[PDB]
């Protein structure tokens, strides 16, 4: 196959998946619902028109904008990459 420089938006997308690894991102204006201090997600549901579910440990879940208006209030967990695929 053929490959270069890597660089693309929307890209955290193809790892919002229901099960991963996800904490609060820089488009975060909501308050800490997963209770505090600050602390790690799991997302539960799969990114939807750009909108994924992600039940927080704290104990509660809710959707995020996560590109439906362009604002990705989600991110990958501090130390999650990928699953491998082989």
């Amino acid at each position: 196959g053929s490959s270069g420089s890597s660089g693309v938006r929307s890209q955290v997308l193809k790892y919002m998946v229901p099960g991963a690894r996800v904490i609060r991102g820089l488009d975060w204006k909501w308050r800490d619902q997963d209770g505090s201090p600050q602390g790690e997600g799991t997302v539960t549901g799969e990114l939807h028109n750009g909108w994924i579910d992600v039940t927080w440990d704290a104990g509660g879940s809710n959707s995020y904008r996560m590109g439906a208006e362009g604002k990705f209030d989600l991110k990958l967990a501090p130390g999650y990459s990928g699953p491998s695929s082989g």
